[PDB]
């Protein structure tokens, strides 16, 4: 199928996601509504259930609300069964309407629908070309108190009805009993409770297996993507292992939520996006956009700076999910924020790199500050707002123009209030001009672009006061950009030479099937390169002009570049593809008596690519932890490592550029065939 079809579960670059709180959208079936105190028919007390369900989503898909809006994917609340109990937090009654208080990841939330309703949602969605993305929260169950089992449901977990265990009397150690996190460090936030939510101990073999089994269930039902909640509060190692099991079974686009407060680069965040096997919600992009269009605390330069900085930090910037707001912050729209600014932020987001997501109601200019006010009921289904118009005209461009879906970004003109950028991919180009100044127009002179000679019409049709331009070999004739204007000019044409636009997933073991999207691959089965290794014939399960499904060859584990050769012509190289040694398992490495010097950290490396292949650089594992599970001078770290393999490893201390290794022989350990394990050694 073409890279743009609904069947492409590995790439969302050509899509526009619509994030919706299932309970706050449409109550299509009042028969499944909760009873009593947990329900509010008027939906005025936003902490209670309002009745929204999967039937309501089905209805709006059938009457073409989403089709006319232009969205091609739906991101819904966690579908799993949540606790039924009601919780009173200092006077106010709270319910699990948000879906984050799971109790059984193998059953559906009765209030949203049955297992059958869910299947019906998938079918109905796919029939109209809409992908379904689900929220999944494997970090915890629900609120719990160890001393009081009568609080909520004591964070109890069920395996399709069968009780696995609760927070109190957790003899098996399914959860962490290290208190609540104070967010003082990364380690503190991973092994301690997120508020009062019972934290899972993924090192426990049962919990590890439970989540691999539980996710397969939903993948088997046809979900096209996964939004992993609180990725910053679970070990990267376990998550990478979990991700490889997903990719070996049914690869789907997966991204996580790692909260960031500014557009500033964050080392840990960058590492996660580059090493976990999944991408992230682009909080840096979000901050810049809000600072510039909403809050007026930054100018266009901050926007351009962020575009360049993020493109440099993330290996695959096109996999990051962008947005102007969501359930974790104030609604973009405020009384002090103009409609045009909201509209410009949307246009910018929809034409920029990454995978754009729209929080439900944005098209209706919904207001609401903080939790829960920002999760109000959908006020209307009108298709007449300007914002609705902008989305319907720009969203389709991600499918029709590869420059917008896979292209690079270059600044063509800029000043405090004006920004003109260019998206380019092969011969296809897209140019967007934005003037955030609401009162004064701007005279643009000396603008150059890659647009071929010709006359260009504003894709928006002037709804955002856009204008038409004339290109003379890229040189655009002088023009006036109206106050608060924003225009989109583009040019698309067929590509003759092979060009890779996206590869998904970007991690896997030999035998897994990866998807290569792009242009000009031709219909004749060619050859795929993973470094220097050529992959041909049967190994290439599918080959079309815009997409190539290929099997990962049995080469040495490591970092590889991917190229495609069609009719003797070599395409561009898609860098940083990770090939694993084989199936993964999470192992906790513990080392005793590793006393260090001020500012000196402990790292780990060994004889497999997953351990860095004896490297002491960015591929080495670390820095190790030393506060929560084990205390200094004992260090520890959870690492995704190959299953059933004899490993050789050593720890090393690194302060500045001085590296001091362990003496003696290398430590050895044979990893288990599956699950988890703990290996403890003494510093030599
Ligand atoms: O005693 C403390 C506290 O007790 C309760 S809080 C109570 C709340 O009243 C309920 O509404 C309910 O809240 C749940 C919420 O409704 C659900 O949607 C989820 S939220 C989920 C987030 O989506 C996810 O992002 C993450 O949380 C992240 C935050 O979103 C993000 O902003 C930051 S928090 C960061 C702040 O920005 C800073 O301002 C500063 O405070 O430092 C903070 C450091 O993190 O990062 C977070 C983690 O990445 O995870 C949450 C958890 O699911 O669940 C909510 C919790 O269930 O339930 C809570 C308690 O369970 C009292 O009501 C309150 O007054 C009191 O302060
Ligand atoms: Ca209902
Ligand atoms: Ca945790």
């Amino acid at each position: 199928d073409p890279d743009t079809a609904v069947t492409n579960k590995q790439s969302f670059s050509t899509d526009v996601i619509y994030q919706v709180f299932t309970d706050r959208f449409l109550d299509g079936n009042p028969s499944n509504n909760p009873t009593g105190a947990a329900y509010d028919a008027t939906c005025s007390n936003l902490k209670l259930y309002c009745g929204g369900d999967w039937q309501g989503l089905i209805n709006k898909i059938n009457d073409n609300y989403f089709s006319d809006l232009g969205v091609t994917a739906l991101w819904i609340s966690q579908p799993v069964e949540n606790i039924f109990a009601t919780i009173n937090y200092s006077g106010v009654t709270n319910t699990a309407y948000h879906g984050y208080w799971a109790r059984d990841f193998k059953k559906t939330n009765p209030y949203f629908g049955t297992m059958a309703d869910f299947q019906n949602l998938i079918t109905t969605a796919h029939a109209k070309g809409i992908k379904i993305v689900i929220d999944f929260a494997p970090n915890h169950t629900s609120p719990a108190m160890e001393t009081d089992t009568s609080f909520a449901e004591n964070g109890r977990l069920y395996d399709n009805g069968t009780l696995v265990g609760g927070y109190t009397n957790d003899t098996n150690g399914y959860f962490h009993h290290n208190g609540g996190s104070d967010f003082s460090s990364l380690e503190n936030g991973i092994y301690k409770n997120l508020y009062d939510l019972a934290d899972f101990n993924h090192n426990n073999a049962t919990i590890d297996k439970y989540f691999k089994d539980a996710i397969k269930l939903w993948l088997d039902m046809g979900v096209d993507g996964i939004r992993v909640d609180a990725v910053k509060h679970m070990p990267l190692g376990w998550q990478k292992s979990w991700m490889s099991s997903i990719y070996a079974h049914k690869p789907v686009f997966t991204f996580g939520a790692w909260f960031l407060g500014s557009a500033a680069s964050d080392a840990d965040n960058t590492d996660f996006a580059n090493k976990s096997g999944m991408s992230l919600l682009d909080f840096r992009f979000n901050s810049a956009v809000r600072n510039v269009f909403r809050d007026n605390t930054s100018n266009m330069y901050a926007l351009d700076s962020m575009i360049n900085s993020t493109a440099t930090d993330y290996n695959q910037v096109n996999d990051q999910v962008t947005f102007i707001d969501n359930h974790d912050m104030d609604r973009f729209k405020t009384s002090a924020v103009n409609n045009r600014r909201l509209e410009q932020a949307l246009a910018f987001t929809l034409t920029s790199r990454g995978v754009p997501a729209i929080y439900y109601g944005t098209e209706q200019y919904l207001t609401g500050n903080g939790d829960p006010d920002n999760r109000a009921k959908m006020p209307s289904f009108s298709k007449s707002t300007t914002a609705f118009n902008v989305i319907s005209k720009l969203a389709p461009l991600r499918k029709s123009n590869p420059a917008i879906a896979y292209g690079s970004t270059q600044q063509r003109w800029i000043n405090n209030d004006v920004y003109v950028y260019e998206r380019k991919f092969g011969k296809s180009v897209a140019v967007v001009a934005v003037n955030r100044n609401l009162s004064t127009s701007a005279s643009i002179t000396g603008l150059s672009t890659s647009l071929p000679t010709g006359s260009y019409t504003d894709v928006l049709g002037g709804v955002l006061n856009g204008n038409n331009i004339t290109s003379t070999n890229g040189s655009i004739n002088n023009f006036t950009l109206a106050a608060g204007a924003t225009a989109v000019w583009q040019y698309t044409t067929a590509e003759t030479t092979p060009t890779i636009g996206h590869v998904g997933p970007v991690m896997g073991k030999p035998g897994n099937v990866v998807t290569i999207d792009g242009r000009g691959f031709g219909s004749t089965k060619g050859t795929v390169y993973f470094g220097t290794t050529a992959v041909t014939g049967a190994a290439i399960t599918s080959w079309e002009d815009t997409q190539i499904k290929v099997t990962i060859p049995s080469v040495a584990a490591g970092n590889y570049a991917v190229k495609v050769a069609a009719s003797g012509v070599n395409s561009n190289a898609y860098n940083n593809f990770t090939i694993l040694t084989g199936d993964q398992v999470t192992v906790r490495f513990v080392v005793n008596n590793a006393s260090t010097t001020l500012g000196q950290n402990l790292y780990l490396t060994g004889n497999v690519a997953e351990l860095g292949n004896w490297s002491t650089g960015s591929t080495a594992i670390g820095p190790a932890f030393n506060q929560v599970i084990h205390q200094y001078p004992t260090w520890y770290y959870d690492v995704s490592v190959p299953a059933g393999k004899q490993l050789e490893f050593k720890f090393f201390k690194k302060n500045g550029s001085t590296i001091t290794w362990e003496s003696g022989s290398n430590h050895t350990f044979t990893t288990p065939a599956s699950g988890t394990a703990t290996v403890t050694v003494n510093w030599q």
